[PDB]
DNA sequence: GCTGATGCGTC
DNA sequence: GTCGGAC
DNA sequence: GTCCGAGACGCATCAGC
């Protein structure tokens, strides 16, 4: 028999063959050092084409000798406990595991921390960990089913005294770790793999997987490689076109457990007559590509017709009317929010005819005061419950902005163009004032017509302008195109929106890619009154892996032991490294929030809280100030006023 | 019962 | 959400 | 262009008090 032991598991090899490379015998659970090994080999390459190659290896032998555990693997490969809509959460964090990995070393909580933040990774700490638990009788493997369960196991775990159920759980795992399993099962519970592979390189992995070894065969598989008969040119474009069979059917049913049962009794090429959107499952949304200008937006959109529609500041809604009359809402990460509007469930007759008998809207929820009747901010929209059982108490009221139109009267929409869908959204739903609207849109390719309206969708709250063809390219496709609109947004334009000069007063050690370097910084505005530097927000991105090479060796002459007693963070998270305050970093964010952690100009917009920027980039450094020429708090403060009109 | 840290999702 | 890097 | 992995702040949960 094929007693390979998995720690000499390699599915990177040349010429690999499913049953025979495996590191397992058929008929048995699939080992979880079989899928660690993957994960390193994955790791260690930079392609994503050797990494699907990687991947597909192992899923051929699942598939192979051991179909049953093709769904946990898949899982464990995106760091997922189920579909998004499930709402699964593990509860645990660098917190929770953390403190597991000290229980399980004897150690104090906070040198594991320190540790950690050192080496940027809790997977190499819980490596490189000595365990404390003296057991009295050998564990046997870890499989990846049964590390699945156990995850699941932790997710379930829930009320008082939880916590130390689920740190047991992990304790017991990291008992059983045996090479590198405990570097991924921690990076597991922190959420954080590092393997440069995800949801798209996952699919078409496991797309290449069962075409090139069908499920389903008797064992031994007497087909183990479909593409031995074709030429290397046919085996591309025959591997590309399943591979879009898979992608486009995950884009409208997202959900493994409903695809990999099919999978494994149909096969792929039939995969689309038993899997399609459907009212009730939530499909993956449309996104957009950021754009710098009105000028790039014609470059991109060269020749084609577009539509311009305000950005509205609210949370993506994805409204299922299912036939029958149950209705459910998701988000943008197929999450599912239907007992957080209650109110807008109640509120679904009102916006369609007598004829439309189920649909899936594309909508933006954004708070609304009906005593103005004006938008609110996206952040009092925050502040609602997310189980609202009631609707009679629900406090901010949100108004459905309508820019799409998926499915309609158990037809699917994605293959019409935007003009279409537009077009059967105006004719099939009704619009009422501060409930449910049309999002407004402008039809041109004037530029200075779309300037003015760029400036109109500003004063009438909203970010921008989304830009979206109307017939060339514009279907509803996501795996042809997952970006395929284009947003255009105040703080994008050059010399446009907020900037600000900020002195940097602490680091933060680097996770992952910035393991070794400083990966954030707390960022500080001058005081002029009480002549101190108040922490006013973090920084970890706008800069080149160069730039923050530089930062790092410059910065790293600047560390002090302590804090200067002229700098005030109070609740901002403590840096790793107290910076001397010295560079003055020019900043560009999209708004300024009221916080409630951190100090900048506190007492001058309200008593008790201070002003954070929202999503913070750096731009440059400003080598021509010193710190008491930075951005003062009285000039923050006045920002914050002029958005506030 | 209350507070604050933690987890996770929204942008 | 933003951003940059490798392909 | 694709894909991937490197902020503020809100509710909800729960450990510690
Ligand atoms: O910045 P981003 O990529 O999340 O932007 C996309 C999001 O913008 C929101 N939004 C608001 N108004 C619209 C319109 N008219 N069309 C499309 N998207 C819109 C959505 O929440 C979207 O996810
Ligand atoms: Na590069």
């Amino acid at each position: 028999s094929n007693d390979m032991d998995p720690s000499g598991y390699n599915p990177a090899k040349n010429n690999y063959h499913p049953v025979e490379d495996a590191c397992w015998k058929p008929g048995q659970k699939v080992p979880y050092l079989a899928v660690a090994r993957t994960f390193e080999k994955i790791e260690e390459v930079s392609a994503r084409l050797r990494m699907v190659e990687t991947l597909s290896n192992l899923l051929r032998s699942v598939v192979a000798l051991s179909p049953p555990d093709l769904l946990p693997v898949l899982y464990l490969s995106l760091n997922h406990l189920g579909p998004p809509q499930q709402g699964l959460e593990l509860g645990v964090g660098d917190g929770v595991l953390l403190k597991a990995v000290a229980q399980a070393t004897g150690r104090q909580l906070e040198s594991v921390r320190a540790e950690a933040a050192e080496k940027g990774d809790v997977g190499l700490v819980a490596e490189n960990s000595r365990s404390t638990q003296r057991l009295m009788l050998p564990p046997p493997p870890l499989t990846a089913s049964g590390v699945f369960s156990k995850f699941r196991d932790i997710a379930r775990l829930t009320g008082s005294a939880s916590t130390a159920k689920k740190i047991d759980i992990i304790k017991g795992l990291f008992v059983a770790c045996r090479h590198s399993e405990a570097r991924f099962i921690a990076r597991s519970l922190s959420g954080r793999l590092r393997l440069g592979l995800a949801e798209q390189s996952v699919l078409a992995a496991l797309s290449q997987a069962v075409s090139l070894t069908p499920p389903g065969q008797e064992f031994p598989p007497a087909m183990v490689d479909a593409g031995k008969g074709k030429t290397a040119e046919a085996r591309k474009t025959w591997l590309e076109e399943q591979g879009m069979i898979l992608k486009q059917t995950f884009c409208e049913v997202p959900d493994l457990d409903r695809i990999i049962p099919v999978l494994l009794e149909h096969g792929l090429e039939r995969l689309p007559e038993h899997c399609k959107l459907s009212p009730g499952i939530p499909l993956k949304p449309m996104l957009a590509h950021p754009t710098r200008g009105i000028s790039e937006v014609l470059k991109r959109f060269e020749e084609a017709a577009f539509t311009c529609e305000y950005k509205y500041d609210g949370q993506r809604a994805q409204i299922h009317a299912l036939e029958g009359g149950e209705v459910k809402i998701f988000s943008r990460n197929q999450e599912d929010n239907t007992g957080k509007y209650p109110d807008i469930i109640s509120r679904i007759p009102k916006i369609k005819l007598p004829s439309v008998t189920s649909f899936i809207l594309d909508t933006e929820a954004v708070a609304w005061d009906r005593e103005k009747k004006q938008i609110q901010p996206f952040q009092v929209l925050t502040t609602r419950k997310r189980k609202e059982v009631d609707a009679s108490e629900i406090q901010v009221q949100v108004c459905l902005y309508a820019f799409d139109l998926i499915y309609l009267n158990g037809e699917s929409l994605v293959r019409e163009p935007l003009s279409r869908r537009r077009q059967l959204l105006r004719e099939n739903f009704v619009e009422t004032e501060g409930e449910f609207v049309f999002a407004t849109s402008l039809d041109t390719k004037d530029i200075e017509q779309i300037a003015e309206f760029l400036e109109q969708s500003v004063k009438d709250s909203c970010e921008g302008l989304m830009v979206k063809t109307l017939d060339v390219d514009a279907t509803y496709e996501i795996a042809k195109r997952s970006h395929n609109w284009l947003k255009l947004k105040k703080d994008y334009l050059d010399g446009v929106g907020d900037t600000l000069d900020l002195v940097v007063i602490g680091a933060y050690l680097g996770r992952g890619k910035r393991a070794g370097r400083y990966g954030g910084f707390l960022l500080a505005s001058y005081d002029e009154d009480s002549e101190e530097l108040q922490a006013i927000c973090k920084l970890g991105t706008g800069f080149s892996d160069e730039e923050l090479e530089e930062h790092h060796q410059s910065l790293k002459a600047l560390v002090l032991p302590s804090p200067r007693p002229y700098v005030r963070i109070d609740g901002a998270v403590i840096p790793d490294h107290w910076l001397d305050p010295s560079a003055v970093w020019e900043v560009k964010c999209a708004d300024l929030s009221l916080s409630p952690i951190y100090p900048a100009a506190r007492g001058l917009v309200d008593s008790d809280k201070g002003i954070s920027l929202r999503l913070p980039r750096f731009i440059r450094v400003r080598e021509d100030k010193q710190p008491e020429q930075a951005t003062t708090s009285a000039q923050v403060a006045c920002l914050y006023r002029k958005q506030s009109q």
